[PDB]
């Protein structure tokens, strides 16, 4: 992959692998989400980051995902080339935004888009911070100056408030645990695992008849290596669902979400 | 990737990804196993296979993995390029063997090697059987004629008999279940999931202080999408060795057995 001419965005091609596809022989939304993260990491590495910046590594600050929104129009097939472009933007004290556009490399057609909201947080205390007084001028040089939005439409799905699912759930998958393949290099559960856990309470009949078009997920609290998760889904409708992940015991909320599915 | 000049083997390069690495900032053995499977798939495609032949698709026959043996000398770092060569050989009526060599693309040095034994199964009845000369003839052209072995050693760990771990296990991880990301495109549990389940009963202290050099895994029965697995490990030993068992958490039906060898970092 490479920074573009202007140095303000990053592009990378991926060939979809045999083990990356589901029952329709196209990429899973988990494979997509993993590629979004990989191109995000190659963007950071290209400009000298990693997404830590000098004064963050100093005060022990990290970027952590508050929110992920992905919309897929077509899932690439096994052996297809998908091109992903990614860029970041400041949203003032709130935090930072990373957006993605996915294209069919051959047709140059847009096959998906994604946006995500990141916040600061001290790694040790896990206390949510606001973007420094201004000292966070270290990274504005690497973002477009004028707004560039994968989701430009005022009042659009990517920004909607998600409510808390109420017991009893219509569906549940309980006792989900992460294995070592689910940890990142710093031994924290991978953001993509939570996507997989949310989708595990969708009934097989839906996954067999429908394709996933939209997923929005809030990250409230991290699941540790030795935590156990329950995944809850209720139909609210195309088929739409409301999602909740919570710790198997006390029922502490770790994620909430919505998905939208189209008949195949 | 491409077939080599003689079209008897297949080469492919992979750049190691951010999410494919462990605590060492190098590729997990599960990432490696997944790359072996991917390059194996691209070789099959390159010669007009599915890994079924015409006769196999007729008689409703598949190849299934009986055994996987991996030896890694060095795990490639995040952003490193690894080059994998793979080929198959007929083992007569017993089945087929697929072999792999892993190299540092830059230095050209051998960083790993693997071998696997495949047997024929009726899709529907799940009944193993000997290879028929008719089936054999259809793919023997695509294999070297003179033996080409990733593991030449006169007495090689790759072929050693694995015993059944004795209750009580020294260590265990209980209630392991597959999610949808553990299924392949035909909704069977991915062979690589079993590797990760075997490793889940190794204590964190070994993993933090050691590196996996060797893993041998026998595949006895398939775990189904709604099965639950128990993983059992006992120390059998500077080098730590373990004996492994995966079994269904209810009746305790065996799905896998294995051994691992670890060396101090
Ligand atoms: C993720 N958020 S970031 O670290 O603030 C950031 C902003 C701009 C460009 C890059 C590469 C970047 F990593
Ligand atoms: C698994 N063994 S195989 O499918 O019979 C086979 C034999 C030779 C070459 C190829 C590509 C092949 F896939």
């Amino acid at each position: 992959g490479s920074l573009t001419e202007d140095g303000l965005s990053y592009k990378e091609k991926f060939v979809v692998r045999s083990y990356e596809v589901g029952s329709n022989k196209t990429a899973t939304v988990e494979t997509i989400a993993n590629l979004l993260q990989e191109v995000g990491c190659n963007h950071a590495q290209s400009v000298g980051f990693s997404a830590t910046t000098t004064t963050m590594r100093k005060l022990h600050l990290i970027w952590v995902t508050a929110r992920m929104h992905i919309e897929i129009y077509k899932y690439p097939a096994w052996g297809d080339v998908v091109e992903i472009e990614t860029w970041c933007q400041s949203e003032g004290r709130i935090g930072t935004r990373r957006d993605w556009i996915l294209k069919d490399s051959v047709t140059g057609e847009v096959t998906g888009r994604a946006t995500s909201k990141w916040v600061m947080m001290n790694q040790d205390t896990r206390r949510l911070q606001k973007v420094s007084d201004d000292v966070r001028d270290e990274y504005l040089v690497f973002c477009p100056q004028e707004p560039r939005l994968a989701f430009p439409e005022e009042n659009n799905r990517s920004l909607k408030k998600i409510p808390k699912l109420e017991d009893p759930a219509q569906y549940s998958m309980i006792g989900l645990k992460p294995r070592r393949a689910d940890l990142d290099m710093n031994q924290h559960v991978n953001n993509v695992t939570y996507i997989g856990w949310v989708l595990e309470s969708i009934p097989q009949e839906i996954v067999d008849t429908h394709e996933l078009q939209v997923i929005t997920l809030d990250y409230r609290r991290e699941c540790q290596q030795d935590d156990v998760v329950d995944s809850l889904t209720t139909t609210t409708s195309d088929s739409q669902f409301l999602h909740l992940l919570r710790l198997s015991g006390d029922g502490q909320e770790i994620n909430r979400g919505t998905t939208l599915w189209r008949k195949k």
